[PDB]
């Protein structure tokens, strides 16, 4: 049972720019990652000061960095908040129309893409990158599910049979041809001792056979 929806037309047009835009620094797509599991980790947190049973469903709070050469995919995977079939159908929890709308009045005024995480809408950095993107996810209030787009368009939300992670999130990227090198292991901590050092819970880089 997949359920196909229509991104909002700004949204489109927002994936359509990153995909089509000229734009050599596309490292920064980690950073706007690992930053969103770093803000879902705190809001868990937060909730857990006064209802210590929200970590019932896990109470170690990391972020964890997945690279397989085999897939050619690179995961973050957290064990923050997580997000309802609702948040995920409402972009991701994000206000992106409005995010978009003041992001894009800021590039034609002098910014340029690596801005894009002080518009709320960094989540979209990852098809600088990857030509799709799976996000996994699982709230305390919510069943698992998956939500995917190969932009074009659309995206699908369906429940999610694969392996349950009990709470949190786990973003797939599923990397463009030529952009393998956000695989390696040297490249991907160059990123995450340059843009992502002072990130409040541990990243840990997992190695592959
Ligand atoms: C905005 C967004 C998109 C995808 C995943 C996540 C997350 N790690 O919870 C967020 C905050």
């Amino acid at each position: 049972e997949v359920e196909t929806f229509a991104f909002q037309a700004e949204i489109a047009q927002l994936m359509s720019l990153i995909i089509n835009t000229f734009y050599s620094n596309k490292e920064i797509f980690l950073r706007e990652l690992i930053s969103n599991s770093s803000d879902a980790l705190d809001k868990i947190r937060y909730e857990s000061l006064t209802d210590p049973s929200k970590l019932d469903s896990g109470k170690e709070l990391h972020i964890n960095l997945i690279p397989n050469k085999q897939d050619r995919t690179l995961t973050i995977v957290d064990t923050g908040i997580g997000m309802t079939k609702a948040d995920l159908i409402n972009n991701l929890g994000t206000i992106a129309k409005s995010g978009t709308k003041a992001f894009m009045e800021a590039l034609q005024a002098g910014a340029d893409i690596s801005m894009i995480g002080q518009f709320g809408v960094g989540f979209y950095s990852a098809y600088l990158v990857a030509e799709k993107v799976t996000v996994i996810t699982k709230h305390n209030d919510d069943e698992q599910y998956a939500w995917e787009s190969s932009a074009g368009g659309s995206f699908t939300v369906r429940t999610d049979t694969g392996e349950p992670m009990g709470r949190g999130t786990k973003v797939i990227l599923h990397l463009k041809e030529d952009q393998t090198e956000y695989l390696e292991e040297r490249r991907i901590k160059e990123i995450v001792k340059k843009h992502s050092q002072f990130i409040g819970y541990p990243i840990t880089l997992f190695v592959e056979k």
